């Protein structure tokens, strides 16, 4: 669709994937990685009990077995709930599929609060879209001050279907690496399927993510999906580039 | 060494500027960006009482200023960001003097840093002062980025190429903005233009090499091995921070 032809070449979707071959790929950038910087000791990500982190926090436990099989790291996951886990299955079920080295549990309702009240008195009042984002940037900072403590990275879970349409600007997804940005939604969930997680872990934009899908694998799909994906993407270019410059903007 | 041509040429520093002719163009660029988003009704930064703050306030006021007399309707809003009491208020105070934004809002920062600090360690997880000084500028990042949102507009960074060397930015912190329009100069060409401008005085270490020595590096001019090796290592040590989280294809 040449529009859409930019954008599938920047997304780096593949057409197919071969579920053994693809968890293999994205292992041994995540063992490399680690491999390549002396001071990573953990890797840090927050296990909210949806498809992304799930699949995430997985392929970094089965990279850290292997590194520790190779010859120290450590896979540290968060529960980051506000308030009251209400989506506490979920949460609970991505952690016994991912078997993690050590998990954290960090309640973000006090710092958020008192963020939405320091602003308040202030004259500034958010809106509830405005408080969701103040969640997200919270998330991000306990991840981090975790890596910080325990001298490693946090992984982040962006990938292509989201990176087109969907993240708060340096809120929960921003990280030190993203390992699976070029996959879209459905890869992701064949990977889970492959793996054995249990299928609750794998089951608006104005678009489905069915068309979000097939246009990143580079399928025609409606007109009025193309304006969709199209007009989101150009949108959210911001969030995929740190601060403009007078050299790239 | 092809080192150093690699990083001034990343770094897009110039040799020598014109003070007037660099504040000119600094300002196009800030009007060029609001003009160019008619959603933008306001510019957003916080105000440290430090030099690229105040240079960066300074020259967005300025901007501010032209834009409205081309028929554009924008705000400056300089925030103030203590932390319990204002670490350095007289040189923040001043800099609000020589800024004079359209608007000035105080949040303090304290009561929101140490809850994080306090579920954290609930947690079972302790932070360093240099964790703590981390969550402080995270929690600057997100005061701005709030009142961006809540106020229709954009925050402004302080970012520039020396800071690429120094480190001092917290990835994710107070440098994280929507645009950087400083990126380019080095440390004493940021003085070199708040002079110009009338600023008054707004303008240990273990880095292992002087700031004198950073700027020059960034001008492509030699420096001393000793000095050459630490700002390279300075310089690869913190690349992941001019980048977003490396994936399969930013990552060789």
């Amino acid at each position: 669709s040449k529009l859409q032809d930019v954008i599938v070449q920047e997304m780096k979707v593949k057409k197919r994937i071969d579920s053994a071959e693809e968890i293999m790929e994205l292992k041994q950038f995540i063992k490399n990685y680690v491999q390549s910087h002396s001071f990573i000791k953990s890797l840090v990500l927050g296990i909210s009990g949806g498809q992304d982190s799930t699949l995430v926090g997985k392929l970094v436990q089965m990279s850290v077995n292997e590194l520790r099989e190779e010859g120290d790291c450590t896979f540290i996951a968060v529960k980051l709930p506000y308030g009251v886990q209400k989506d506490a299955d979920e949460v609970e079920q991505a952690l016994r599929f991912i078997e993690p080295d050590e998990i954290v549990t960090v309640n973000i309702k006090p710092a958020v609060d008192q963020s939405v009240q320091s602003l308040k008195e202030a004259g500034i009042v958010l809106t509830d879209f405005q408080k969701g984002n103040e969640k997200a940037r919270e998330r991000m900072k306990v991840q981090f001050s975790i890596a910080s403590n325990r001298q490693g990275i946090v992984v982040g879970t962006d990938h292509s279907a989201e990176n087109i349409t969907g993240y708060t600007k340096y809120g929960d997804g921003a990280a030190d690496i993203a390992p699976i940005f070029g996959l879209n939604k459905r890869q992701g969930r064949q990977l889970l399927a492959y793996l054995g997680a249990p299928k609750e872990l794998y089951e608006a934009l104005g678009v489905t993510y069915e068309a979000i899908d097939n246009y990143l694998e580079g399928k025609p799909v409606t007109p009025e999906e193309q304006k969709v994906i199209e007009n989101h993407y150009i949108r959210n270019a911001h969030k995929r580039e740190l601060a403009y410059t007078r050299y790239t903007w």
